């Protein structure tokens, strides 16, 4: 299946494979050291995990790859797609970032981790160049699959056949999108423009991952990465 | 300035910027031969940089920025090209043409190498043309730090925008010229699109590359830049 949708039946589809708001904990002994609010975002990109991956397998045509690629993709998107995530539900509330809706940290608190306010600000002017463009919930959605399919799609018969049928499904993505700039009223022109505008964000959040790991890494933390057989097991 | 031309003018302008192919110094280490290489790049990519349209618009601290975040990627996407027809090779050089073996010489850098193999296939196997490959490189340059409070740097910042905006119709257009249909068209342009995040992940992992290893500085001083741009 998977590539006989209509655009309305692919922003439908993933729509409904949309995963919940979490939580963080409520138990925190606010205000935060560095090592306690580590300690909460940790704890909650943990539970976000496993509802990231029901997601995905949910995303059309992502069930038709090999078990062993679904993990390579979700090896080097799962931290974008919990970015993309966090600048959206970020989106209303400007200066701010929303992991949880009891968990909005100002810039100042970020400043409480050694480095993090560098990473902080990146996903603010994010946040901010999503609300400038008035993103629309079908459009995030759509992005949020292209990130999944996409960052790990540059790595036998097999293998390319596997690799074309990723393509074919982020071709169906791309008529998607357009297909919601169409009806808005946007023009020809203005729809080539727009869906530019967004992939060309996508382009900075892989930056913003990249400087994201370092960071954790250089907090020395336990484990960043999930692992192979984490991921394996999540997926069955 | 820029948003007045067509696209066909936008490529031609693109096309006469393109920075003359450099050699390798050598001989009738290797990281010598290439940092030296890159150091002499780098003064034709400032050239080529202020002979895009609409960067000049820009204020040279504005200017500097751009350069600041885009100059490895640019690099990148410059050896991906050269390489693209010499498969399983890359192409530093006319006379420095080599494989992942070799790369794998020195420590770290056969990861790097072979995310840059894999961008040449993808572009080999995409048929990408000289005149988008051009584009490319211009949206790597105007996009790659605009991400970063005066109204003036709103205005620079809508500027570039709109500039990105007009290659974005030039590359549509150059789509539509070799008989693509609509929706062909918005399909390789996100293809196209979508490569560049790939190759700002490759950037990353050079500069981490590159710091596991000795430079006097890695990345390109402002001043330097600043007097690059004269
Ligand atoms: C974007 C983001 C981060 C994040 C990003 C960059 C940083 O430098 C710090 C935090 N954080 C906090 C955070 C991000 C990643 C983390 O990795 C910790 C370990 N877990 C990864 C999921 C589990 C198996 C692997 C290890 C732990 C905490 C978020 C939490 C929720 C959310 O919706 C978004 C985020
Ligand atoms: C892709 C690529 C590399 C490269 C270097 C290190 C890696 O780990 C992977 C690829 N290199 C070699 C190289 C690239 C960049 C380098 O940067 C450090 C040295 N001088 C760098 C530039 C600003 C002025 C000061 C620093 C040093 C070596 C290329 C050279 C030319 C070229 O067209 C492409 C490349």
């Amino acid at each position: 299946l998977a590539l006989s949708l209509t655009a309305d039946q692919m922003v439908s589809a993933l729509l409904d494979a949309e995963p919940p708001i979490l939580y963080s904990e409520y138990d925190p002994t606010r205000p935060f050291s560095e090592a306690s609010m580590m300690g909460l975002l940790t704890n909650l990109a943990d539970r976000e995990l496993v509802h990231m991956i029901n997601w995905a397998k949910r995303v059309p045509g992502f069930v038709d790859l090999t078990s062993h690629d679904q993990v390579h993709l979700l090896e080097c998107a799962w931290l974008e797609i919990l970015m993309i995530g966090l600048v959206w539900r970020s989106m209303e509330h400007p200066g701010k970032l929303l992991f949880a809706p009891n968990l909005l940290l100002d810039r100042n608190q970020g400043k409480c981790v050694e480095g993090m306010v560098e990473i902080f600000d990146m996903l603010l002017a994010t946040s901010s160049r999503f609300r400038m463009m008035n993103l629309q919930g079908e459009e995030f959605v759509c992005l949020k699959s292209i990130i999944l399919l996409n960052s790990g799609v540059y790595t036998t018969l097999k293998s390319l056949e596997e690799k074309d049928h990723i393509h074919r499904v982020l071709d169906k993505i791309t008529d998607t999108l357009i297909h919601l700039m169409a009806k808005a009223g946007l023009t020809l022109q203005q729809q080539h423009q727009r869906l530019a505008q967004l992939l060309l964000i996508l382009s900075h959040i892989r930056h913003m991952s990249n400087k994201g790991m370092e960071h954790l890494y250089s907090m020395k933390c336990k484990n960043v990465v999930p692992s192979y057989d984490l991921l394996l097991e999540m997926l069955d």
